[PDB]
């Protein structure tokens, strides 16, 4: 249970819910086929925002994850429970209007992923125990204009069977400036990318203990 409530650019945070469609409840979407898998949604309620953050291509943004919108601290308990072990992912979608685009369907291409490392530490354990910071790279070769950043952190403490995995995600509104458009990513669709039978969704992380993890979705897009 957590929420990506605020995003940081030029080293400064843009504010709670400013440029980020946030849910009022920190509940996960468990039906990968449901339209809410893209940018959250029913049975949760997501608020709208009319702020499009101006980011210059090539630079990092950092998604701040928080146990609740009213959360004020940054301790491991203020981000998410320690049991919520799993990967952390980020996508981008080219839209005409980041302030109103739904974000459901084709157009998503992966840009960051942090699953299990050689030591066996999950990406969530670093966001939780790293003050909720989820650093993400904005490529330089994509085209400039409006975009939708979909940060995500999945928990697998009960994904032994499907339904079981817990998908937490919130989408941010961006305006990429300076992109050289020197490459066109091969995009996927949300819903459609994840499947209940994928090795990353359906998985028993304790019986037996896992050592290699397969982050769902496509490969990372690199210029
Ligand atoms: C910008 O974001 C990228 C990822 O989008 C960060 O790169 C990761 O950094 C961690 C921490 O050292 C490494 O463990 C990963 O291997 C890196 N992945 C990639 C693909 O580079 C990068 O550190 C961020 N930089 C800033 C300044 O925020
Ligand atoms: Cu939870």
């Amino acid at each position: 249970h957590t929420i990506f409530s605020s995003l940081e650019v030029n080293g400064v945070n843009q504010g709670l819910g400013e440029g980020v469609r946030v849910p009022t409840y920190n509940g996960p979407i468990e039906d990968v086929t449901s339209a809410s898998i893209a940018c959250n949604g029913s049975p949760n309620t997501v608020a709208s925002t009319s702020k499009v953050i101006t980011v210059q291509a090539g630079t990092n943004v950092t998604a701040i994850w928080r146990y609740m919108l009213s959360t004020t601290g940054d301790s491991p308990a203020d981000v998410m429970d320690s049991s919520h072990k799993g990967p952390t992912i980020a996508y981008l979608k080219k839209v005409d209007n980041a302030a109103t685009a739904s974000g459901v369907g084709n157009g998503w291409f992966k840009i960051q992923q942090d699953g299990m490392d050689s030591s066996g530490v999950w990406g969530t354990e670093r966001v939780i125990n790293g003050k909720g910071r989820h650093s993400i790279k904005i490529p330089e070769c994509i085209a400039p204009g409006q975009y939708l950043l979909r940060a995500e952190m999945i928990a697998l403490h009960a994904a032994s069977n499907y339904p079981g995995a817990q998908f937490y995600m919130e989408c941010a509104q961006l305006n990429v400036v300076g992109g050289t458009g020197a490459k066109t990513p091969s995009t996927v669709s949300f819903p459609g990318a994840y499947s209940g039978s994928d090795p990353g969704v359906k998985i028993s992380i304790y019986w037996p203990p896992v050592t290699s993890y397969t982050v769902p979705g496509p490969s990372v897009f690199t210029c």
